[PDB]
């Protein structure tokens, strides 16, 4: 697999994210994009030992960064744990958070087969 190849296998997960939609039409992967300002919500850089974000998962993929899909897997699984440590179970972001993770490695097994 070459760094192109991964590229636009990597290109294809993070786009199956960032258009998926919820039952009502909404798009899930908003509110995932940019972390929360650390002057409005210093709690969540009190909890978060390792804050990431969409954005940044993008730049990584852009700047070939990831060496494998497992790379880019470990990523999404650190931004949707974070999530469900600063969110209850069945908030909101909690269950989005899963859904990500969701589409993600539906997407991820349809590519590797
Ligand atoms: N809750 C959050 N949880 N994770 C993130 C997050 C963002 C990017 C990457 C990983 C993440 O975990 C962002 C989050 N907030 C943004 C929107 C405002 C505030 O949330 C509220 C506030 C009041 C009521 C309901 C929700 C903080």
């Amino acid at each position: 697999m070459s760094p192109a190849y991964l590229k636009e296998i990597l290109e294809q997960l993070l786009e199956a994210i960032v258009v998926a939609t919820n039952p009502s039409g909404r798009l899930i992967s908003e509110l995932f994009q940019k972390l929360p300002s650390k002057v409005q919500y210093p709690d969540y850089y009190a909890i978060i030992k390792e804050p990431i974000d969409l954005k940044t998962i993008a730049q990584r993929i852009q700047n070939g960064s990831y060496k494998s899909i497992h790379a880019m897997a470990k990523d999404i699984d650190l931004l949707a744990k974070n999530a469900k440590t600063y969110n209850e179970p069945g908030s909101q972001v909690f269950k989005d958070a899963n859904s990500i993770k969701k589409i993600f490695y539906m997407k991820k097994a349809e590519i590797e087969h």
